[PDB]
């Protein structure tokens, strides 16, 4: 198969100090988890379950992150990478790593967000919302990729929104990764309905243009209020939800251009299909929010060549943003 490079950042992490991506060499210094009183459970992801928690020397509202189990190799990675992006734009802030004295079970500590569940949420943004959030989400994407780290699983459920405060954050990178060129990375990250096509046949030499389709997912899913946008039962079907839209002839020019040899058993399923029109998917329940900036930008997020998809940074400079960055300056 044909080799890949990032399009943008793509020596950033060879350019700075060895300790900044050396995660494997990162000693984290784990306080006493007894400062924190765990009040709310909020909810959960793959290796943890997160709080809501005062701490009870300032009395101020913090989340816990309890990790478990417990990969220490995994907890280095997830922990530095916190702290390289502390700081960052609309970049969840890490605030304290500690134990429970007893069990000795690690938890990362958060600055507290008060999310409303995208469930409830999306039932009522409007267009001008949408535009909002997914612009300051992807001044966290820039913010991250920039330093040299690809999320990997960015979903409504990683988005974390105060609608009230109109606050926006990008939580759980443990399954972010450093970018280096040429590396081979696992392909077994992400959510299904957000795994890029590059994941789902297999192609590891992946860069930061994976977040960027996932986040084309979420932008097609909020403008049509199909959510998820492509949902595949298993990782087969997922490809062929994908091509029943973007078409058949361009998923094997990809293929073509990478020298990715298709699982066979694609052969049985995948038929084929022309392009569709972006809109092809509107009507009266979901026109208030799709415009000709919505759709021209997913064309150019939505691509199966991950190398000709929109960096970040070109996306934050789309039209369909124009009405944000104009009340925004
Ligand atoms: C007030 C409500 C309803 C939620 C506030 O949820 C917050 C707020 C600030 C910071 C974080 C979370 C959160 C994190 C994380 C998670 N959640 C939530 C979604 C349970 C779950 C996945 C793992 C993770 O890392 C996290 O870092
Ligand atoms: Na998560």
């Amino acid at each position: 198969a044909a080799g890949s490079r990032a399009r943008v950042y793509a020596e950033v992490n060879s350019l700075r100090s060895r300790e900044y991506w050396d995660y494997e060499a990162h000693v984290p210094s784990w306080g006493n988890q007894d400062d924190y009183q765990l009040v709310r459970k909020l909810g959960r992801g793959k290796y943890s379950e997160v709080f809501e928690a005062i701490n009870i020397t300032n009395n101020e509202r913090v989340v816990v992150k309890i990790l478990k189990p417990v990969k220490k190799k995994k907890i280095k990675r997830e922990v530095k990478i916190l702290e390289n992006l502390r700081g960052g734009t609309n970049i969840i802030k890490l605030i304290d790593t500690v134990k429970d004295p007893v069990s000795k079970t690690p938890a990362l500590v958060f600055e507290y967000i008060n999310n409303t569940d995208f469930k409830q949420l999306y039932q009522i943004l409007t267009d001008f919302d949408i535009r909002f959030y997914m612009y300051e989400l992807l001044k966290a994407l820039d913010y991250c990729h920039s330093k040299g780290i690809m999320h990997r699983d960015v979903k409504p459920h990683n988005v974390m929104i105060d609608h009230q405060q109109k606050k926006l954050r990008l939580i759980d990178w443990g399954l972010a990764e450093f970018y280096h060129p040429a590396q081979e990375y696992n392909v077994r990250v992400a959510s299904r309905y957000f795994k890029g096509p590059e994941l789902l046949v297999d192609y590891q030499m992946y860069d930061y243009s994976l977040d960027m389709w996932s986040l084309g997912c979420m932008l097609a899913s909020m403008i049509f209020r199909r959510e998820p946008f492509f949902h595949g039962q298993d990782n087969y079907d997922q490809l062929v939800r994908i091509a029943k839209v973007l078409g058949t002839e361009e998923l094997y020019g990809y293929l073509k251009k990478y020298h990715i040899d298709l699982d066979p058993h694609f052969n049985d399923i995948l038929g084929q299909h022309s392009r569709k029109r972006w809109e092809n998917f509107i009507h009266s329940e979901n026109r208030h929010l799709v415009s000709p900036e919505a759709l021209d930008l997913l064309d150019k997020l939505l691509r199966y060549d991950h190398q000709q998809r929109l960096t970040a940074k070109e996306a934050m400079e789309h039209p369909y943003f124009y009405p944000v960055v104009k009340e925004q300056s």
